[PDB]
């Protein structure tokens, strides 16, 4: 996983 995701990008922390 990333690191904290956010509005704009999918992705998961």
């Amino acid at each position: 996983k990333w690191f904290r995701v956010y509005r704009g990008i999918y992705r998961r922390r």
